[PDB]
């Protein structure tokens, strides 16, 4: 990788999220979204390190602080869609062509920390909140499918979540130091997803009833000793981090335990390895994998970017000294974008 370009957004506020649109065809524009303050900004990556500003979305609320974004597509037209959320705890669906808000979702009792779209179903949106819960929405029928939380749910703010390869299960993590598994391929969840597609408030005066999922399918507090702020699946394995200068690779149960044979009472975990680094001991620092899950990247609090080959290189620039909150690889992994606390954007080309 080589740093080919850098820019700074006019608002001067930290950038907390960045996502390349992985739903674009080869030979079509390489587009990424950034989120900071009450702004959502789209950019195009061109040859010779060129970054072109496409459009900006400024939220009506000046007090809104976007923390996360996620791309999807309209299942009927294949047109891209962008979901954004933050401090207001409102999910906003943006048309990226016009950069206008199509619709919004209200429900969480507090800020939304992360948004994730189901890897098979482009209409299933997962939100994680400061209210200790996770919510699964069907954005085609504007329905709340399920709420993951309560008695055995997270006991503090949820910071991150990730669907596995097929979207059969979710792993969530947060301020209570725990990592919790939620199976969504259960007869109950599959039926709830099916029913959410049959719902239309214009053909019934009755509200759609959300599944109240009080119990996870696995839980551990034995990986990290502080806020778990990022979780990703690596096949049947888990990559997770706290502010303890390490990304831990682990799995539920004993070494040979199949993840789909794990019972909710499972008291064991197996640590398979760690990715060690420095000066990334502050809260709210995201690691990211490329589409192929062959590359791993994490920015640190003083502008250094760590990249590991999953099959360590430290990317540095003398002008990049602010905390790197999130990174995003282009679909082909040829480009790596880093976003910072000083509203700066950094482009690294392979
Ligand atoms: C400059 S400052 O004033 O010190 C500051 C620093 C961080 C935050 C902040 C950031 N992000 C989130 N949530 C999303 C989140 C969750 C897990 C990992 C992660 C992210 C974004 C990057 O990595 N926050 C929720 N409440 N506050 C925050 C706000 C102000
Ligand atoms: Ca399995
Ligand atoms: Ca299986």
């Amino acid at each position: 990788f080589k740093c080919v370009n850098s820019l700074k957004e006019d608002h001067n506020q930290p950038l907390f999220g960045v996502q390349f649109n992985w739903h674009s065809k080869e030979g079509d524009p390489l587009v990424f979204a950034t989120v900071g303050s009450n702004r959502v900004t789209l950019y195009e990556c061109h040859s010779q390190g060129e970054i072109r500003l496409l459009q900006s979305y400024v939220d009506a609320d000046a007090d809104e602080n976007f923390y996360t974004c996620a791309w999807t597509y309209d299942s009927n037209t294949s047109h891209p869609l962008l979901a954004v959320a933050g401090s207001r705890g409102i999910i906003r669906i943006i048309n990226p062509i016009t950069m206008q808000c199509i619709k919004h979702y209200v429900g969480h009792g507090n800020a939304i920390n992360e948004l994730k779209f189901h890897p098979r179903d482009p209409n299933l949106l997962l939100s994680v909140s400061k209210d200790h819960a996770l919510r699964l929405w069907n954005i085609q029928t504007d329905t709340l499918v399920a709420i993951f939380g309560g008695v055995e749910g997270h006991r503090d703010e949820v910071l991150s979540a990730d669907y596995d390869l097929l979207g059969e299960k979710i792993m969530s993590c947060g301020m209570d130091h725990s990592l919790k598994l939620w199976r969504i391929n259960s007869k109950r969840m599959m039926n709830a997803i099916k029913e959410s597609y049959d719902y239309n408030p214009n053909k019934t005066n009755r509200p759609f009833i959300s599944q109240k999922i009080h119990f996870p399918d696995f839980s551990t507090r034995d990986i990290h000793r502080n806020y778990v702020d990022c979780v990703r699946w690596l096949g049947d394995l888990i990559l997770s981090k706290s502010c303890e200068n390490a990304i831990v690779c682990w799995k539920p149960g004993k070494m040979e335990d199949d993840i789909d044979k794990i019972k909710p009472s499972e008291s064991n975990v197996t640590i398979l390895g760690r990715f060690d680094y420095s000066q990334c001991d502050i809260w709210y620092m995201r690691f990211s994998m490329d589409f192929w899950q062959k590359m791993l990247a994490l920015g640190n609090q003083v502008g250094k970017l760590y990249v590991w080959d999953l099959e360590c290189t430290t990317l540095t620039h003398h002008k990049c000294g602010a905390a790197i909150r999130q990174t995003s690889f282009s679909r082909d992994s040829s480009i790596l974008i880093a976003v910072c606390d000083d509203a700066s954007i950094w482009r690294w080309d392979r």
